[PDB]
C-alpha cells in the first residue's frame, strides 16, 4: 500500500515535429499570456482593493453688498450672513432671498400664489391645514388687496408664501465666493492616509481644470461655468452642485500615486416640475419679541448647496489576488491544446478527403492529421456479452456484431464494419451443407438450439473455394508442431500427452485462426470462428468423451 | 533547437464507445455548464459593480396647530417652526416640545428629576459640575416647592431639566405631514447617473408599498405604519427612522434597468434604557436680551429624525470580469474526467471481483474496467540497481526482486510477485548441485563471493526437472543459427567469426531467454538468468581466456 | 452518429513506482491544498462580503463655566451653549470663543491682523471686497487707534476679524465632557442588523482601549490622549477629530461575531499654514434689533469637530463564492505534474549524462528519467512530401532527408541523423557502377531526370561489400516463398500466378526491407530503398512491359 502511495502518473505524449502546430501553439500561448498580463496590470488584479473614509473641512470667502428697499436698506452679507454652521460633506451658500418681517400667529390673507384667488367663501374650507400657503383656513374669504381676494389662514402673518424670488438673485456677487476644501482620506485596512493639500502648495492659487488641476480653492462661479452653468440663473431659484472628489490611489511603493482629481456636476434637476420645489431653498425663522408679542421674521434663503462628493479605491498589492487571478486564467493556457486537438480530430475524418480535399486544394496537405489521429488515439469498443468479430474471407474487413442473436443465423445478421489493424510487418518480416454455407465445409452447430446461431457462420458471405483448403491454414491452425511449439514457449515443460493437451491445442488454434484472421486481441477476443474452420480443428484434436463448450463470454 | 520550438505534444487517449461512461460524461458536461450559466446570469459576475455616489433634497409639508398654556397660547407650526435648515441625508421633524422661556445665568433650585429630591446639604457637593441637572452645584440645599427640596445650583434658571415630555405630543399632526424626497445617484466609473424622479410622475402621488412604490412623496404617518411603527407614541420622546433607497442598478443596454426600491426602518431602539437617552430629542437655546439681561429661551425638542439611507450598485458588461469568472469555472469541465477516470480505477482493482461482484451481482457487468484499465495504463517501476526479475519454471509468474542482496542467495529472496505479459500472440501466431539449486543443473558461480548471490539462482523452487532439458530452450537459447540471424537482423554485415562472435551469441542467448521467460524488455532488461542456463549458455558460447563480467546494471 | 455521442476519451498514462516522485507529487499536493485552505479561510474568500449602512446618534453631557471681562462676567454653558443641533455622523463642541456684541451696518476700521495697518490712502483701495476684513473697502484711511491706522470699511462695525482665539481656551473643562455614541448598522443584502449597545452594559462605564473598549460613552479628552493629542492645545484653536467604528462582522451562524472597534485619528492637519484657516471654527451671527437698529453678535466658536468614521464589511457564506474560488484554484493542483514532467523532460537530455553526471555524482542515479521519458513521450515527423529516410550499412543509425532534392543525389544529401528503433526482439527471438555507388551493384535509375536523385542511393557511404551479397537479405527480400507466406497471411485466397502476384511480391519485397533495415513503419513508409537493392529485388520479381512508378509519398 505504501508502494501505492509512492506513486506518479504521467501523461503518455505524442511529440510531433509540427511547424504549423507549433507556430500555432507558441502564437496562441502569446496571446493568451499576453491578455492575461494586460489584464493584470491594467485593472490592478494584483491588488486588494479597499474604499476610502473621507472628512471634508470647507471654509467660504466672500463678501457681498446688497441695496434694496420704504426705505432704502443697504446691507452687508458676510460668511456668517449667507452660509450655515456646518462645513462638512455639503455647505450652503445664500444667493437670494425673501424677507417677511414682523409675523405674528394670527389671522390673515394667504399670498395670491399660483392663482389661488377667491371669489366666494365656498371656494375654500374652515380649519384645512394649506401646507401651501402654511395656515389653517377660517372657512371665510376676505380681501387680500383691493381687486383680489383671498381666504382668510390663521398663520404667521403677513403671510407671504409663494412670492416669487428676487430677480436678479440679490447674492449675484455669490459667483465671485471662494471656497476651500480641505480633504482628508483613509483606507483603514491599508493603514494609509493622506489629505488634498500637502506642503509647497501655493496659497494665492485657484482651480483650473489644466493650469491648477490639484489647487483646493474654487471659486463658485468657475465651478459653474466648467460645466457650463450660468450660476447668475441659478442663483435665482438656487440649486445644488457637486464637487466630486476622485481619489484613484495606487500605495504600492513602486507605483505610489495617490492624488485627488476635482470634477464638478449638476444634482438638482433644472427641469424640475414647478410643483415639485425647483431649486434650492429653506425657510428660517428668527424669532424675537416686539411690543410683548412674539414676533418672526421669515427668511425664504435660496441659494446654492454644494455637496462635496468624495470616492475612490485605494490599491495595495496582495499576494491571495494576485494568486487567485493567475488561478482563474491558468485553464486559458490550455486554448493551444483545445484548438490544435481539434484539428487533428476534425482533419482526420474521411469526409475530408472524398468533398473538401477535391474541392479546395489548399487543404489538402492537412490530410497529415489522419496520421496524427492514429498514432494519438486507440478506440476501443466495451466488451459487452453481445460482442462478436467476424471475418469474411470475401470481404476485406471485419464485421462486428454487437446486438442479440435472436435466433437468427450470426451469418445473417449485417453489423457494423471495422478496419482490419496491419499485422506487425516486423513480426511478419520473417519466413448437406447448411443454407446459410457458402464453402461446403461448415456442418451445423451442436450448441443447444437456443444458441446454436452463433456458430452458424462461414468463412465467406458469397459461394467460393473455403479458407480451410488455403496451405496456410494448416499451416497456421492445424499444424500440431506449431500449436506445440506455442504451448512450449508458453509452458516449457508442458507434458505433450493426454486429453488435455489436446483440448490445449484446440484452444490454441482458435487462438492462431482469430489472431490471423482478427489481428488485434482486441478483436480476436471476441471473433467468432467459421463453423468449417472450427470443426476441421475439432477434428485435428477432437474432444473423446465431450460436448465443446464452444466460445465463451471472455468478461 | 528551431525544430525543439516547433514541436507539439498532443496527449495519448483511448476512446471508449461506452454509453454508460458517454452518458456520465454528457450529463455531467451538462450540469456543470448549467451551473456555471446560472451563476453567471444570477448574480451578474460578467458585469463590473460600482457602487453609487448620492445627494438628498428633502422637503417637508405640513402645518400643525397647539393650543397650550398661566394663558392659553395658541400657536401656528410650519416649516420653519418644526424643520432645521438641512434637507440633506437626515431632516428632523419636531413632534414635542418643553419650553423654559426667560432664562438667566444664576442660581436656583434643580428640577427634581429621577429621584433628585434633597433632604440635606450633604445630598450634594458644592463645585460638582452636573451634567444632568446641567448646572454647578454652590453645596446647599434649597427649597425647589413647599414639599420637596433641591440643592441650588449655577445655571440657567428656571432650571427644568428632567421634566417628562408632554403627553399627548404637541405636533401630532406631524404624522401627516409630507416628505418629498430627490434622490440623485451617480455610478462615476461607469458614467451614469439618474434620480428617483422622472418625467411623467403625477405630483398628486402619495408613497404606497405596492399602488405607488415609485412615488417618492411619503407620508410620515404612512411611513410609520408599513413597518409596524406608532408615530403617536414615538412622537412623545422622539425616535429615528431611516428611509432606505436601494438602487439595484443594471445599466446594460439589452438589460437597463435603474430603479429605486423604497423601504422603512427605526433606527433607534425602542427598548433603550432610560438613562441612555431613549427616543430623539436635542436641546436649542434662544438667546434675547430683556430688562438689560442676557436670557435664554430652551427648547428641548422631541422629535423623529429620518435618515435617508441611499445605497446600491451599478453593474455593466466587463470583458475582463466574464474571462476571469470563465477562465476560474474552466475546470470543473475536468469533473467527467475526473469521476470515469476514478470509477475505471476502483472498478478494475481485483478486490471487487472477489468480494463486491459475488454479493452484487448488479455490479457485476463492471467488469469491463479492468479492460479499461490495461488499456489505459502502462504500470513501471523505476530502474534502480537493486532491481532484479526472476522468473520459476515451476510459478506461473515472475518475481520482483528490489531488495540488496546481503549475502543471501537470490534463490532464498522472496520479493514481489509481478504478473507475466502475454508475449504477442500475433509475433507468436508463426511456426555437487548446490544446495539452493533444484534441477540437477546449476553450479557454483565464478563472481566475487561479495556479489556471487546474484548468480545463486536456479530454474525452479521445488526439485524437478530443468529447463534446459526442454528441446525449445535449445531452440531460442541455444541454436547458434537462430543466434546467428538475429544477429545478422541486426547486423548484416557482422563477420561470423573470431571471439567476438561467441560473445555476441553469448549476449544474444541471454537476451533470448529473458524475453521468452519474461516477455517485455522491461523485465528482461533486468531480468536474472538461472546458474544452470546461463552456464549452459557458455558452455555452447564460452568465453576463451576471460572471467564472465555477468548481469550489469542497465542504468 | 448516436456512438459517437456515446464515447469517452481517457488520457493513456504511465504510472511510475518511483518513491521520488510520489513524494514530490504528494508534497507539492499538500501544499497547494493548504494553502488554498489557508487563503479561503484568512480572507473568507467563500463569503460575499457587503458594506455597511450606518446611523449615528450623538449625545454630549457637559457643563462648563467661563468668568471672563468693562464688567467681570460669569457665564454657564450647557449642551445647546456650545453644541448645535445635529446629532448624526460629526457633532461639534464649543471649546473657545471670540464675541463681537452688539455690530451694526455702517463703517469702521478694519481689526489690524496679520500686519493690516494703514499709513496712507493709497495702501487700500476703494470698493475692494475685502473678504479676510469681511467688508468692503470706502478707499479712506482712517486711525483704528492712537498708533496705528487701518482702513475704512463698509462691514458689521466694530469689526474685529482677525483677533486671535483666547489663550487659554474659555471651554477647556470640556476635555471632561462626554459622548455617547449610538451606532445601528445594517447589510441590507444580509438582511442583518445591530447596534453597538446591547441589553446588560454598564450605564456608568466610560471607553477605554483595554479595560472598556465596548463602552460607547467616550471621555474627549480621553481621546485626544488615547492619540496622542493635547486636548487642552487643540481646544483654542480647535481642530476636527474622527471616531472611527471599525464592524468587521462575520454573519455565519457558526462563527457569528459582529461588534464594533473603536479607534480615534486626528483629522484636521496639526502644521496647516496659518493663510489655509488652521484649525476648526466658524462664525456664527444672532440678530436683533436694539434701538430700532438691526444688531448682530457675531461669535467666532473655535472647537472640536468629531467626526464619527462608520465603516466595515457582514460576510456570509454564499455557495457561489466558494464554487468560484475553488475554480480558480483547481489548476493550482497541477503543479506536482509540471514539476515532475519538467523533470523528466529536462533530465532525460543527453547533455545532462555528458556534462552534468560526470562533474556531480550525486545527480547521476537521476538517468533513470530517460527511461520515463521514452515510456512516455512517442516523437513522431511530419509526414510532408520531402520527407526520405535512409539507412547505411556502415552507419548504425538512419538518415532523415527532409529538404527537397534539387538534382543533388540522395546519397550527397547529409540531413540529420535519428537513431534506430529496436525491432522487438520479443518477435525476433524466433529462428561501369555510378560515381555516387560504393558497392558496385547500383544501376543508373530509370525514372525522369528531373526526380532521378531519389533512386541515386547506395546501400553504404563508404566502399565495401554489397548488402545484397548477405544470405538475410536474399531471405528477407529475395526469398519468394517468404513474400507468398506473407501474401497469403494477408489474403489466404491469394492467387499465386499473373503478373500481378509478381508486383505484389516486389512491393512486398520492397515493404520487407524497409522494414528490417527501418524497423519502425513511420521511417519504412517514407524509407528509400538503395538502388542495388531496388534492382536485384526487381530483377526477382520484374515488371513484363512497364516502367517502375518507384518510391510514393504515402500521403
Ligand atoms: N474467439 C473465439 N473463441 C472460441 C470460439 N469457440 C471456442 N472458443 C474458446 O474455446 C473454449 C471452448 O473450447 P471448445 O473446443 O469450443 O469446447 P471445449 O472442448 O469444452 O473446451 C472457450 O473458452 C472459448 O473461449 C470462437 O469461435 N471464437
Ligand atoms: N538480463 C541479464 N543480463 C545478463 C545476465 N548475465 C549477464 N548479462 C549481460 O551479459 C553481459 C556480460 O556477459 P557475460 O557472458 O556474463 O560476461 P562477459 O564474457 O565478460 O561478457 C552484461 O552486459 C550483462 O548485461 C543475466 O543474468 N540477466
Ligand atoms: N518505402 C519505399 N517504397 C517504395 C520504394 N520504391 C517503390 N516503393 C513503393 O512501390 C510502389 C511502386 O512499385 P515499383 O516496383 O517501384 O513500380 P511499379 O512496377 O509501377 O509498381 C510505390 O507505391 C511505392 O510506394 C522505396 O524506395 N521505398
Ligand atoms: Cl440662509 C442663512 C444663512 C446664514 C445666515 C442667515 C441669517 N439668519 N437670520 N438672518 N440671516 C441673515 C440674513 C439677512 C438678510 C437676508 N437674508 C439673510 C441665513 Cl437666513
Ligand atoms: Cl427643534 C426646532 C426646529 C425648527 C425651529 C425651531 C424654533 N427655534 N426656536 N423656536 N423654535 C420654534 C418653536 C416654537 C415653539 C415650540 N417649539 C419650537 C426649533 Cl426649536
Ligand atoms: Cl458655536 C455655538 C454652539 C451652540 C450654541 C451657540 C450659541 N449661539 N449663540 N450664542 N451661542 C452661545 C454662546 C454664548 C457665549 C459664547 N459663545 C457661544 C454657539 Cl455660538
Ligand atoms: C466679480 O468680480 C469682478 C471683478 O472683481 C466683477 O467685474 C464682477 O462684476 C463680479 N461679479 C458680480 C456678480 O458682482
Ligand atoms: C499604521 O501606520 C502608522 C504610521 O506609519 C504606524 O505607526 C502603525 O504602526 C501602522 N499600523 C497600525 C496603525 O496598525
Ligand atoms: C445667465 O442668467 C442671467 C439671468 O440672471 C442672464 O441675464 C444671462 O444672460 C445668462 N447668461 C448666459 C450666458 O446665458
Ligand atoms: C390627519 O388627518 C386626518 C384627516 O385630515 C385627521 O382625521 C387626523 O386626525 C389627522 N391626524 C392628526 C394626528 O391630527
Ligand atoms: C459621460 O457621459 C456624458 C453624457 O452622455 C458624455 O458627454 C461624456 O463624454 C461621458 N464621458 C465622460 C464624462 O468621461
Ligand atoms: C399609539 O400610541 C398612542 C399614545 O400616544 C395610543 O393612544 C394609541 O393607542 C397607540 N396606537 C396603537 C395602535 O397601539
Ligand atoms: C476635569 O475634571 C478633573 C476632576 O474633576 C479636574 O481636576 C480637571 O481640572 C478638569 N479639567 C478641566 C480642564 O477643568
Ligand atoms: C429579514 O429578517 C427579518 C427578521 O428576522 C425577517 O422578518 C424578514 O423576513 C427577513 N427578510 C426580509 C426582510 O426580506
Ligand atoms: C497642552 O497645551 C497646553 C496649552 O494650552 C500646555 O500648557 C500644556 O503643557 C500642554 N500639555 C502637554 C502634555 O504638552
Ligand atoms: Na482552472
Ligand atoms: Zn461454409
Ligand atoms: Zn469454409
Ligand atoms: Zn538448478
Ligand atoms: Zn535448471
Ligand atoms: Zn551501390
Ligand atoms: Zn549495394
Amino acid at each position: 500500500s505504501w508502494n501505492d502511495v509512492f506513486q506518479y502518473e504521467t501523461n503518455k505524449v505524442t511529440r510531433i515535429q509540427s511547424v504549423n502546430y507549433g507556430t500555432i501553439k507558441w502564437i496562441l500561448h502569446m496571446t493568451v499570456f499576453s491578455y492575461v498580463s494586460f489584464a493584470l496590470m491594467s485593472d490592478k488584479l494584483y491588488q486588494r482593493k479597499e474604499p476610502l473614509i473621507s472628512s471634508v473641512h470647507t471654509k467660504v470667502k466672500g463678501v457681498a453688498e446688497v441695496t434694496e428697499n420704504t426705505k432704502l436698506v443697504h446691507g452687508i452679507f458676510d460668511t456668517a450672513d449667507y452660509t450655515l454652521p456646518l462645513q462638512g460633506n455639503s455647505f450652503f451658500v445664500m444667493t437670494n432671498y425673501l424677507k417677511s418681517e414682523g409675523q405674528e400667529q394670527k389671522l390673515c390673507p394667504e399670498y395670491p400664489s399660483r392663482g389661488k384667488q377667491c371669489h366666494s367663501d365656498q371656494g375654500c374650507i374652515k380649519g384645512w391645514m394649506d401646507p401651501q400657503s402654511k395656515g389653517i383656513q377660517t372657512g371665510r374669504c376676505i380681501p387680500y388687496d383691493q381687486k383680489r381676494k383671498t381666504c382668510e389662514i390663521f398663520a404667521w402673518c403677513p403671510a407671504e408664501e409663494g412670492k416669487e424670488a428676487p430677480r436678479p438673485a440679490l447674492l449675484r456677487s455669490a459667483e465671485n465666493f471662494t471656497v476651500l476644501i480641505k480633504n482628508n482620506i483613509d483606507f483603514p485596512g491599508h493603514n494609509y492616509t493622506t489629505r488634498n493639500i500637502l506642503p509647497g502648495m501655493n496659497i494665492s492659487c485657484t482651480f483650473h481644470k489644466t493650469w491648477n488641476p490639484q489647487c483646493p480653492i474654487f471659486r463658485l462661479g468657475d465651478i459653474f461655468q466648467e460645466i457650463g452653468e450660468n450660476f447668475t440663473e441659478v442663483a435665482v431659484q438656487g440649486g445644488i452642485m457637486g464637487i466630486e472628489i476622485y481619489w484613484d490611489c495606487n500605495l504600492d511603493s513602486w507605483s505610489h500615486r495617490c492624488q485627488p482629481k476635482y470634477s464638478f456636476r449638476r444634482l438638482d434637476d433644472k427641469y424640475t416640475n414647478e410643483s415639485l420645489f425647483p431649486g434650492y431653498n429653506f425657510r428660517y425663522a428668527k424669532y424675537y419679541k416686539e411690543n410683548g408679542m412674539e414676533k418672526r421674521t421669515l427668511i425664504k434663503a435660496f441659494g446654492v448647496r454644494f455637496d462635496i462628493l468624495v470616492f475612490g479605491t485605494g490599491g495595495k498589492f496582495d499576494i491571495i489576488q494576485l494568486v487567485v487571478y493567475i488561478g482563474s486564467t491558468l485553464s486559458y493556457f490550455g486554448l493551444a491544446t483545445v484548438c490544435i486537438d481539434l484539428i487533428i480530430n476534425t482533419y482526420a475524418s474521411t469526409c475530408c478527403r472524398s468533398r473538401v480535399y477535391p474541392s479546395c486544394k489548399c487543404c489538402e496537405p492537412c490530410a497529415v492529421n489522419e496520421y496524427y489521429y492514429r498514432k494519438k488515439c486507440e478506440p476501443i469498443v466495451e466488451p459487452k456479452p453481445t460482442l462478436k468479430y467476424v471475418s469474411f474471407v470475401d470481404e476485406p474487413h471485419i464485421w462486428m456484431v454487437d446486438q442479440q442473436l435472436l435466433g437468427k443465423s450470426l451469418q445473417d445478421v449485417k453489423g457494423q464494419e471495422v478496419p482490419r489493424p496491419q499485422t506487425d510487418f516486423l513480426e511478419l518480416s520473417r519466413l448437406d451443407s447448411p443454407d446459410w454455407c457458402q464453402c461446403g465445409n461448415c456442418l451445423p452447430s451442436q450448441l443447444p438450439e437456443n444458441r446454436r446461431a452463433l456458430e452458424e457462420l462461414c468463412c465467406r458471405r458469397k459461394p467460393g473455394q473455403c479458407i480451410t483448403t488455403s496451405e496456410l491454414f494448416s499451416k497456421i491452425v492445424l499444424s500440431r508442431e506449431a500449436l506445440q511449439l506455442l504451448l512450449l514457449y508458453q509452458e516449457p515443460l508442458l507434458a505433450l500427452e493426454g486429453e488435455a493437451i489436446n483440448s490445449k491445442l484446440r484452444h490454441c488454434a482458435y487462438r492462431s485462426y482469430a489472431t490471423w484472421r482478427f489481428v488485434s486481441q482486441d478483436m480476436a477476443d471476441f471473433a467468432i470462428l467459421p463453423s468449417c474452420c472450427r470443426w476441421k480443428i475439432r477434428k485435428e484434436f477432437p474432444k473423446t468423451q465431450g460436448q465443446y463448450s464452444g466460445f465463451k463470454y471472455p468478461y
